[PDB]
This record gives structure tokens, C-alpha cells and sequence, in this order.
């Protein structure tokens, strides 16, 4: 007998009241690591927060701050939408120099290299951050030199190319929060805590559902479903809409550029539907049946 209205209202809160301070500190310290690097301080590099701290969708106190370190002067362009359309400092050298800069500022005990990002955990600066090296990415929509959208590009150690759209994610999230009178991100956080709750209780359908996927999914739900004074009704509306529309959908991420499903993603629609069914059952009272 969970009071789901009061539970979702509680779970709609930020991870803490000091999120902005944690994110500011992470960003400042990563910039300081760059500035103290002889090689990197001479480069056109942007350091910025992304992820749930930047978007105010974080719910875990122990979430690492996501920091992007972007070398703006290396460009990778996607020409796939335009019929017929087609340096000395490399991404690999950049990533190695970034690893060295982070080890120099925070110590080797505070830095590990993953496939995509560096894990920085340095009690001395109170920094817990996932620091990803990126370059400028572009998606062309016409053959003219100016006809592109700008984002970031990641080149993992294991190969391949990842396009990200952090500024577009942030702006569209802000706009939807405005259009819903702040209910959008409240419900994102409520649903992220619901997922974490189910995963901690051993529900296997909740385990392959990542935070960013849920943020994208809730963004997809039309604004009308966020109205009213019942957070429980909002959450139910989200589950209902998503479950009944996902099969025929061709949805994008919150940036409205990248497709939410496909071979470029680690999640699929079947996982999402199974999680939605689990969440729908768990939220009900006095259910006598189980499948
Ligand atoms: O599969 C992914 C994962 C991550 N990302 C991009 O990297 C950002 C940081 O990756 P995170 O996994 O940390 O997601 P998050 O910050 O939104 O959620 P929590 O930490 O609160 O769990 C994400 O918000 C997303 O923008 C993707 O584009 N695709
Ligand atoms: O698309 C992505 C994916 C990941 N990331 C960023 O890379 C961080 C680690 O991303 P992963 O957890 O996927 O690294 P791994 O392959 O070693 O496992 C994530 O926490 C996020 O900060 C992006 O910025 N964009
Ligand atoms: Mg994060
Ligand atoms: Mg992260």
C-alpha cells in the first residue's frame, strides 16, 4: 500500500540542494587540469557540463558530474542525409594528452580510462566526474557549407563514432519544462527514482533501462499529459502513452536529431515495453494477478 502521490512528489526532488555547487566544482577543476597542461592550454578547447547535473534531472547524490572536454578545431561531419555529399593533431593524441593532464592534476590514483570517458574520483578536490574527450561534430542537411547542425563527436577506444547533441538536449529540456510549468523534469526525476527502486528490488526489466533513455522517453510524452495536480496521474499518463505508441513510433532523442532506437543504441523497444509493463503493475494497489 504505497501512497504513490506522496511517493512521486518526494521522488521528484533533486538529488540534493547543492547540485549546482558540485557541478560548478567539477567544471572548474577540469578546466584547471586543462590550463595546467602545456600542450592542451594552447588548443581551442571547450569544457562544459552535460548530463543530468546540467539538465537538472539528477536524482542520485553519488552520480558523477558529466563533463565534456571538446577540441573544437577537429571536425567530424555526417553527410549521410545529402545525396552525393562527401590534421596533424589526432583525436587519439588529444585523448592521451587529456589523460596525462588529468593524472597530473588529480594523481594517477584518481583517474581511470574507460572506452569512452575518464573516471575522475579525487577526494582532495572533492571531484567525481565522467570526463569525455570530444571533437566538433556536424550533421549536414543540405549541400551548402552553412547547412549543418553542430554537436559533439566521441571516438571510443574500441572503434566507431558517436554523435552527441548536448546543447540541443539542454535547450529542448528547458523549453519543455517551461511549457509544462516545471512538471516535465519533476516527472523525469520521479520516474528515474522509480526505475532505481525497481532495479534495487531485483526487477530485471529495470536493469537495462538507463537514465538518459528515460529522460528521452518522458520528453516524448505530449505536454497535455503533465497537467493537473496529481503526479501519480502524470506518471501513469507517461507509461500509458509510451506503451501504446512505441510500436509504430519513429521517435528521436530529446535533441530531436538522433533516432531513439536503432543499431546505434544499446537499448531496444522490447526492453522499454517490458519495463513499462513492470512499472505499470508495480504502481497499482491490490493487484491479484501476475504474469
Ligand atoms: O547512451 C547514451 C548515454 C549517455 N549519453 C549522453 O551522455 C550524458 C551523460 O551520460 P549519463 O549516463 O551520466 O546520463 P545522465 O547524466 O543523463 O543520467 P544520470 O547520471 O543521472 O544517471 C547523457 O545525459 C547523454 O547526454 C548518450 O547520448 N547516450
Ligand atoms: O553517448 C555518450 C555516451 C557516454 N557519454 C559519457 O561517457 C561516460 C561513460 O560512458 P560508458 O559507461 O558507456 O563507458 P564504458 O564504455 O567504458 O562502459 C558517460 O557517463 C558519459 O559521461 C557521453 O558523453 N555520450
Ligand atoms: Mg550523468
Ligand atoms: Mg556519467
Amino acid at each position: 500500500s504505497i501512497d504513490w502521490e506522496q511517493t512521486f512528489r518526494k521522488w521528484s526532488k533533486p538529488s540534493s540542494e547543492t547540485e549546482s555547487t558540485k557541478a560548478e566544482n567539477a567544471e572548474r577543476m577540469i578546466k584547471a587540469a586543462i590550463n595546467s597542461s602545456q600542450i592542451l592550454s594552447t588548443k581551442d578547447i571547450s569544457v562544459f557540463p552535460q548530463g543530468s547535473y546540467r539538465n537538472n534531472t539528477n536524482v542520485r547524490e553519488d552520480s558523477d558530474v558529466d563533463i565534456c572536454v571538446c577540441l573544437n578545431t577537429l571536425v567530424l561531419s555526417d553527410y549521410s542525409l545529402v545525396p552525393g555529399m562527401n590534421a596533424s593533431y589526432t583525436y587519439k593524441q588529444f585523448k592521451s594528452d587529456l589523460e596525462t593532464a588529468l593524472k597530473n592534476k588529480f594523481g594517477t590514483l584518481g583517474v581511470s580510462r574507460g572506452d569512452k570517458a575518464f573516471d575522475v574520483h579525487a577526494n582532495s578536490y572533492r571531484v567525481d566526474a565522467d570526463v569525455v574527450p570530444a571533437i566538433q561534430g556536424r550533421l549536414y542537411y543540405d549541400k551548402n557549407h552553412n547547412a549543418f547542425i553542430r554537436g559533439t563527436c566521441i571516438k571510443p577506444d574500441s572503434g566507431g563514432t558517436i554523435y552527441n547533441w548536448p546543447e540541443q538536449n539542454y535547450s529542448n529540456g528547458v523549453n519543455k519544462n517551461k511549457s509544462t510549468g516545471n512538471r516535465f523534469k519533476l516527472i523525469v526525476r520521479a520516474i528515474k527514482r522509480l526505475r532505481n527502486h525497481l532495479a534495487e528490488k531485483g526487477y530485471n526489466t529495470a536493469k537495462p533501462i538507463p537514465s538518459y533513455l528515460m529522460e528521452c522517453l518522458v520528453y516524448i510524452v505530449p505536454d497535455q499529459y503533465f497537467t493537473g495536480d496529481s503526479y501519480k496521474t502524470n506518471v501513469e499518463n507517461c507509461i500509458n502513452y509510451l506503451y501504446n505508441q512505441i510500436d509504430s513510433s519513429d521517435w528521436t532523442e530529446i535533441n530531436e536529431i538522433k533516432y531513439l532506437f536503432g543499431s546505434h543504441q544499446m537499448w531496444n523497444k522490447t526492453q522499454v515495453k517490458e519495463f513499462l509493463l513492470t512499472a505499470w503493475s508495480y504502481i497499482q494497489k491490490n493487484l491479484e494477478h501476475h504474469h
